């Protein structure tokens, strides 16, 4: 589906590259149950250099994009 | 049922990575979806040394194979 294009644009904020990815995940035709980890995977992937370093070392208990989100915005 | 799957505490790494796999491979789940609950499930659902390790892990690994084998080297 067209979420899996979405990239963090290079002058763009990790928080409205995560709305619009989460956004467009929510409105796919993804089973709810796949949502959480499909958004937290292109969270790890598609987002710019310096956001992928701190969600790679995230704690591994942090399952859910608000919880990646807060994270990612604690360290900004 | 893919949905609580959990490492044991004697099951190697390789033997929970491919019970993983084949449990989602044969769930209800899209297959642009099967990679990333793969992924999801190793980094929170496997031993709790085996999380730290996958925690170290470059960002550069972004497929269940490449996140198999930096465990099976590292571990």
């Amino acid at each position: 589906g067209p979420w899996a294009d979405i990239m963090q644009g290079p002058s763009e904020s990790f928080v409205d590259f995560a709305n619009r990815l989460i956004k467009a995940v929510e409105g796919s035709d993804l089973p709810p149950s796949a949502r959480a980890p499909v958004i937290i995977d292109c969270f790890r992937q598609k987002s710019q250099p310096d956001i992928q370093q701190l969600i790679r070392t995230a704690p591994s208990t942090l399952t859910t994009p608000g919880e990646i989100i807060k994270y990612v915005l604690d360290r900004q």
